[PDB]
């Protein structure tokens, strides 16, 4: 019985197994813009990508990830509310049923279809495992999908997703530029929280890009054909794989803008 996205396992139920799912700096949370206060001490925001070096593909049950070798200074995020330099290790979407939802946090309320997270881990610590024993280990870049207009650099990651349909299924994918996802804007909210999957950890600075990206309807119909099973059982589609938004206690949203 692990956890998941249905009604027996989903997010109302993995504070069972994960007690900090009910704790003070838990992710996902509505962005309240009204609320949100420009913050002048918050530096410019860093995405240094050019260097990136994909290396596969995996659909792990959850969502699928897209993997980088996060073995040298490569692909990086400095700067605004950050200290120091992260590195980027994977990068993965939560999504919908319908495009009416599918993004973890919301902005005023309002659901997008989808929500890219490129996740980074603080190299003060080294590697991963050690930055998420850390309340300042990781940060994440979220940015909202909207349905319109394609994504051209999505393009290659739709394609591939045919090769990993069932969970454990796993394909090279070498050479994809991450910067091809990313607005023209770098705008951001940013708050502090945590993993929005088990096992939930409060090591997360999250900087939330206020620019969707628009995908097409074609793209995110291909994402919705993912199961989240294995390969010969009974099919359940990997779809609705967002939690909710959590209380935001005793935080405060900081804009940059
Ligand atoms: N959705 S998320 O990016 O906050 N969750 C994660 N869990 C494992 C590392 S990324
Ligand atoms: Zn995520």
């Amino acid at each position: 019985h692990h956890w998941g996205y249905g009604k027996h396992n989903g997010p109302e139920h993995w504070h069972k197994d994960f007690p900090i799912a009910k704790g003070e700096r838990q992710s996902p949370v509505d962005i309240d813009t009204h609320t949100a206060k420009y913050d002048p001490s918050l530096k410019p925001l860093s995405v240094s990508y050019d260097q990136a070096t994909s290396l596969r593909i995996l659909n792990n049950g959850h969502a699928f990830n897209v993997e980088f070798d996060d073995s040298q200074d490569k692909a990086v995020l400095k700067g605004g509310p950050l200290d120091g330099t992260y590195r980027l290790i994977q990068f993965h979407f939560h999504w919908g049923s319908l495009d009416g939802q599918g993004s973890e946090h919301t902005v005023d309320k309002k659901k997008y279809a989808a929500e890219l997270h490129l996740v980074h881990w603080n190299t003060k610590y080294g590697d991963f495992g050690k930055a998420v024993q850390q309340p300042d280990g990781l940060a994440v870049l979220g940015i909202f999908l909207k349905v319109g207009s394609a994504k051209p650099g999505l393009q290659k990651v739709v394609d591939v997703l045919d090769s990993i349909k069932t969970k454990g299924k796993s394909a090279d994918f070498t050479n994809f530029d991450p910067r091809g996802l990313l607005p023209e804007s770098l705008d951001y909210w940013t708050y502090p929280g945590s993993l929005t999957t088990p096992p939930l950890l409060e090591c997360v600075t999250w900087i939330v890009l206020k620019e969707p990206i628009s995908v097409s309807s074609e793209q995110v119909l291909k994402f919705r054909k993912l199961n989240f099973n294995g390969e010969g059982e009974p099919e359940e589609l990997m779809v609705d794989n967002w939690r909710p938004a959590q209380p935001l206690k005793n935080r405060q949203i900081k804009a940059s803008f």
